[PDB]
């Protein structure tokens, strides 16, 4: 369970592991359709979560449209959360979910998935 008081998005409540935290919602994109529509892919749009686990096939959310409290989260480098995706009728939902347990009142975070750093490498 969450909580948000920018606004920041922060756990409601001592969350075990791998607990589903908040459904990201927003406007689900590939990246095609991403470009086509003016912006580029994995550059920091406030409120856009890019996402490129499910098989590789690269997409984003936007949720500047119809999002929820998930938008407000923000990137770190050390994160306690992560973005995990299902299949609900041949529809993709995107879910934060724990990666370890989470104290209440602590910051929820995600990992980076926007191009950030300006490296040449990555792992």
């Amino acid at each position: 369970l969450f909580k948000p008081p920018k606004k920041i998005l922060k756990s409601a409540k001592d969350l075990p592991p791998d607990a589903l935290i908040i459904e990201y919602r927003g406007k689900f994109m590939l990246r095609e359709q991403f470009e086509a529509n003016g912006y580029f892919f994995k550059r920091p749009y406030p409120f856009v979560l890019f996402y490129s686990k499910f098989h590789g096939l690269e997409m984003c959310v936007d949720a500047r449209t119809f999002g929820n409290e998930a938008r407000f989260i923000r990137r770190s480098c050390t994160p306690n959360a992560e973005v995990r995706h299902e299949i609900q009728d041949g529809t993709i939902h995107l879910y934060i979910y724990s990666i370890h347990s989470i104290p209440k009142g602590t910051e929820i975070t995600i990992a980076f998935d926007f191009d950030y750093g300006n490296a040449k490498y990555k792992v």
